[PDB]
């Protein structure tokens, strides 16, 4: 136990000493932001196998260069070590973290444009500034770095000598005198706190006695890690209230709110932050001075009818066919749960036509935020949601009011109103895509989506394979130009029901009626269907030009 | 801030002058702590929570557990007095703190009523010629005791740790040096201990934590995170070593989901169904213990996997055939006897409906119901050494079936006994309508019963019935209350009825409940002298007359059933 270094720990590593049975970038940048501003580690724990047991366990490497397509799964042990060696039971992400970034490579998917067709190694200025952090680390990929922030790996610390590099700095003249003497102290910092530092602790033990010392540690360091301000806040807030049945009232809601319809997943924080809301508390922020005695009593003076209001807002949205997979925003419900409470609402509110408009006023808003990329639902939300009660109670008691909610949208920056490039992608939006379900129940607004229904492919996926392309006759240069357009939107439709012939044969079969079948298809936006597969682009481009036009319309106000 | 420094005594004295306060609400494993502390292993970084007092009366702060009473105080009490300065709520190391307070400041029959004879006040004790106990793994012997158990084993000598903080170090090193109890080398040893204690408790920093105000509890929380536990460490999750040498994870999680699911629902963990491997898959080891878990072990288990997927699934059936549930079944270690006599005889749902089988599942119950109704430890201790021989008795005999004579001498010998006690007997009659103990005794001695329906216990004359003031209507001496309202829940005033909660009979008196959904006179009178109940009284005050005249018609059946 004790103490260690990371130079240490990290060459058993490469020597495979230290194991894994079994088993984020910015995230590794903040840990070693952390270690060179003196925060320390906590005591790792460690199991010793006897060599015994050497082949009695099937032992797996920590991970260096990490590569989403390449290497992602911990890779199995390669040589096994001659001698004694440890495996890791906690720990795991700290070392793997330190791992790559002074002995590894982070390769992550680049966040493209909508338009689609990178090895990054960790880095640190040495001329580092703080930002209200003290250490910029960032991985970078080597040509980035190269830019004319004197940026430095932190990889080299492991590869050279520390006399060497701190040569480099002082014979480079791209520096001047004052910033090199500050390079070096930075530099310096970080060789004398991967070596020569006592950062590492730990429990360590053998076959036999591994038992009582996990439990050692699980009392003597946390049990029931925190899970962050979220259990912490929950914790604080039930800690205010006359029943002592609080806490599990709130997860209680949370599951009879994730079974609604077919499914959803709020988190007891969404159930916090709607508190606030709804019990027009000034502050929604996720914050431990919003959730004071004085503010939790009100929650608890209203908790029935809020619970009630929130579980109508999930039945409101499986109304409109939401459900885990679909709504990525939580943050959405918030202001529709407000309205359900402004006017007191009731499971009536679903059926009696009388508030049908209502209810599609609300579906309205609802797509049409989902739609945007982002920057609706992100940052700057606590002002939203704010301004956004405000309106509702002004004037919701009449209906949802969409005119003023658009446009204080508008004023916050988050308008709903959609651009040209915005509309363009949205009509080459793929099936995986939540929002695509959702630019279909739009654009086709006739349908029991209060019953079950599915998305699929007017002409099926199935014959969307090379060979068979190229049977009937595609040019291969055309080849897996199709295939790719095969799962965009102009080959998508929206079907009632649950989950092998081309669209014209299952449309004759099934609409013989001559004027009904022009009908279903131009209500869908089929204007035409082609029988010879190699007809299926003019098809594809012919749909896109009209939904296009419609998804304009669709999302004029 | 991080304070790297910090004394026991320091925190102790800041807890009492209720300075350092908990914004939010077992002895043995306190006293394991307070012996690794004496190892030397240190504690882990806490965090405290800055409290201005501008923000002082707006949070509701509880002081931390120092002499608890499930009577009394079971919860920690709220602040009574608050501090005027700045004060501070810890948020990790709460149940940490909680133990050195009480540890170093302050029944079975469980007769609720009695104040005396029934909550003996234990404190903390070490004995100071403390030696290495190999079996526990420990070196110093802390145990929670009353002041006579605490005073004249020649090897014992109990300090109570207590006197550390009221004491002074000369006085008791004196006190140890001056006791001609002890001997020459032997009060060396003693000196030895009492000093490390007074030197850890005082004198070394063990202590550590973050304390952090309300403007960046957000960041330096995630900080701690990232440089501490952020995998809630972790647990003897020994799937892990074999999701990698098998070729799982799913299926086991699947197995737990569908057993708990089986009837009304049962709780068993992932922790059953892998020593049910070892157990099925005959290793002679039964161990949940890592070396059981090696690549040749777990070769056999996923070999047995689809046999005993099935067992395990058959046995929670049988068990939901006798109405057990996760509220009545605590002890699932017993589970694992049971799998195996299914998995040797190889048997299916068919021994669920079968009427060739009744006579054997019979046997079964019988033998598990009184496994459970020992409060001892039948499925507390030498677990892994009972399941062993069991396993050797049962595969001897899987041919009539269950082998229940040697089952029971097998168990007799390890001293796992089911010969009931006369003084354990008469508790069994007294048992409260919480015991889960309780359910099993009704259906031993009432073994005729659609245990398949739905099914609750309920109580003859109703619980709504008993209330202080109801009962002095009736007119009942004020003297024996807070004790006739307590028999109102034992097992005299206890019955099996079929169905579910029956709203319609609460507000009935028996005689008003029974008398007319049971018309017939003969009839009423076997249902009830099947529920033994020879006579019911319709004046509440004669309550205590049925409860004994039960007692004692209900003693007489379990001592027919057991013995
Ligand atoms: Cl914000």
């Amino acid at each position: 136990q004790a103490g260690g270094t990371i130079r240490s720990l990290l060459d058993k590593v490469a020597e495979q000493e230290y194991l894994l049975p079994a088993i984020r970038p910015e995230q590794i940048c903040r840990l070693f932001d952390s270690l060179l501003q003196g925060y320390p580690f906590g005591t790792f724990l460690f199991w010793k196998i006897k060599p015994e047991n050497r082949d009695s366990y099937q032992f797996y490497q920590f991970m260096q260069h990490y590569h989403e397509r390449d290497n992602y799964h911990c890779e199995n042990v390669t040589q096994l070590p001659e001698r004694e060696f440890i495996a890791v039971l906690d720990g795991q992400q700290r070392i793997t973290a330190l791992n790559i970034g002074l002995r590894g490579s982070f390769a992550w998917k680049l966040t493209g444009k909508w338009w689609s067709n990178p090895v990054r190694r960790l880095h640190l200025n040495l001329l580092s500034k703080p930002d209200l952090s003290m250490y910029d680390f960032e991985f970078l990929t080597d040509d980035k770095a190269s830019l004319d922030q004197y940026w430095f790996r932190v990889g080299r610390i492991m590869e050279e000598e520390e006399d060497a590099l701190i040569d480099e700095v002082a014979d480079d003249a791209r520096l001047s005198s004052e910033q090199r003497k500050e390079a070096r102290s930075t530099l310096r910092h970080l060789y004398r706190t991967i070596h020569d530092k006592d950062k590492i602790s730990f429990y360590e033990e053998s076959d036999q006695s591994l038992e009582r010392v996990l439990n050692i540690f699980i009392r003597m360091n946390s049990g029931g890690t925190t899970l962050s301000y979220s259990d912490l806040l929950l914790s604080i807030a039930v800690a205010q209230w006359s029943s002592l049945d609080a806490r599990e009232e709130i997860h209680a809601l949370v599951d009879e709110m994730n079974r609604v319809g077919d499914g959803f997943n709020v988190s007891k924080d969404l159930v916090l932050k709607a508190g606030l809301m709804l019990s027009d508390i000034g502050s929604v922020g996720f914050k431990v001075e919003n959730f004071n005695k004085e503010n939790m009593a009100i929650l608890e003076k209203n908790w029935t009818p809020i619970r009630d209001a929130l579980l109508l807002s999930m039945q409101l949205l499986a109304s409109f066919g939401f459900n885990a997979q679909n709504l990525r925003a939580t943050s959405a419900i918030l202001p529709l749960a407000y309205y359900l409470h402004h006017r007191k609402l009731t499971a009536s509110y679903l059926s009696r036509v009388e508030y049908a408009v209502d209810r599609e006023c609300i579906r309205n808003w609802l797509i049409r935020s989902l739609l945007k990329a982002s920057g609706i639902w992100g940052s700057g939300l606590d002002t939203l949601l704010t301004m956004l009660r405000s309106d509702i109670k002004q004037s919701g008691d009449t209906g949802f009011p969409l005119a003023k909610i658009e446009a204080t949208m508008q004023q916050r920056g988050k308008s709903l109103r959609f651009d040209p490039e915005e509309i363009s992608e949205l009509a080459q939006l793929d099936y995986g895509n939540p929002r695509t379900f959702a630019l279909l129940t739009l654009l086709f607004p006739g349908f029991d989506f209060s019953r079950h229904f599915h998305v699929d492919h007017i002409y099926p996926k199935g014959l969307f394979t090379r060979n068979k392309l190229a049977k009937v006759g595609v040019p291969a240069e055309q080849l897996d130009e199709l295939i790719e357009a095969s799962n965009k939107l102009p080959n998508l439709q929206l079907l009632e029901g649950t989950i092998q012939k081309m669209p014209h044969e299952w449309y004759a079969q099934q609409w013989p009626d001559v004027n009904a079948r022009q009908a279903h298809l131009q209500s869908q936006a089929i204007t035409s269907l082609p029988e010879q597969l190699n007809q299926f682009m003019d098809f594809y481009r012919e749909r896109q030009e009209t939904l296009l036009a419609r998804i304009r319309t669709a999302l004029q106000p």
